[PDB]
């Protein structure tokens, strides 16, 4: 019936200083602080009886205005032992569909179309197939050159997939986006599997349509269930990260589910959301401290 309140910066703006953390504490009776990261991350152990609602709104008024993120969670079983992560716009800073698109000429009438299948206004699969439709031609050789080109890893990525297995968790990267970038990203990044979409060609160039059936949200939901019970635990034993509408089932169904930057449609359905930090506050979510990181 413990719990703790963790107060998350981004490295690269890390405004947590010392005095905050303390002022934090202060504001919700703390019975101490303990100091994850410097200017960066602080656990505060709530008093026994204190809501869960009352902390967060007392912490959130402490730091208005400052780019620090809070969480509240049970201290016991905050360290999980399954990751899965969406990867367009959570594990990589682009959009894979967006940036095939460009190869096409059309990555701001695709862009737009993405942008509201994430903000849940249009259903992923019709969504995705008739973005998927405008890249009909493309060849084969645009793949590679979109990911050595254009695509680039959120920060944080690589430490919080390695740190976590380090410590024995089973990581997967699941995406409704395109299995010839989830296969190679997973592996820069270090995630054990990788479960994507495909785009189907003719041997050459891109045919415009997408394997079927298409993975959508309940392909991410039923892939932490098939997760979880092949490694023999429960999808309360997973922390589940995205930024889009299709990932909201598998955020509310794992035991710890994270909105990272995502729009606040998104971020009004998750019960824990991250905006300022960067990956790494998934490990500071999960009680580790930077003595614990894989440098
Ligand atoms: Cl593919
Ligand atoms: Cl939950
Ligand atoms: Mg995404």
């Amino acid at each position: 019936v413990s719990l703790v309140a963790t107060l998350i910066a981004n490295p690269a703006k890390a405004a947590l200083a010392p005095s905050l953390g303390i002022k934090a504490s202060a504001a919700v009776n703390a019975t101490g602080l303990y100091w994850l990261a410097d200017d960066i991350a602080c656990d505060i152990p709530l008093p026994l009886g204190m809501e869960a609602s009352e902390a967060d709104a007392s912490l959130r008024a402490t730091l208005d205005g400052a780019p620090i993120d809070v969480v509240v969670q049970e201290q016991e079983r905050r360290r999980k032992k399954i990751l899965i992560a969406d990867m367009d716009s959570t594990m990589i800073g682009q959009e894979c569909i967006d940036e095939l698109a460009e190869e096409a000429g059309l990555r701001d009438h695709v862009a737009a179309i993405t942008a509201r299948a994430m903000n849940g206004e249009i259903a992923f699969e019709p969504a995705l197939r008739e973005r998927v439709a405008l890249l009909k031609g493309l060849p084969l050789s645009v793949i590679d050159k979109v990911i050595s080109t254009r695509i680039t890893l959120t920060p944080g990525g690589p430490q919080l997939v390695r740190t976590m297995r380090k410590h024995g968790a089973y990581t997967a990267l699941v995406s409704g986006g395109f299995t010839s970038f989830t296969r190679r990203i997973a592996e820069m990044i270090g995630f054990n599997e990788e479960r994507a979409n495909r785009l189907i060609d003719d041997g050459t160039r891109l045919t415009g349509t997408v394997a079927e059936p298409i993975l959508g949200r309940e392909a991410k939901v039923e892939k932490l269930v098939e997760i979880a019970e092949r490694v023999g635990l429960t999808p309360e034993d997973a922390i589940a990260v995205g930024d889009g509408a299709n990932d909201l089932g598998m955020i509310q169904l794992a035991g710890t589910g994270v909105a990272l930057h995502a729009k606040p449609a998104v971020a009004a359905q998750a019960k824990m959301r991250i905006d300022h930090g960067d990956l790494t506050a998934l490990l500071y979510i999960q009680g580790y401290r930077k003595a614990d990181f894989v440098q």
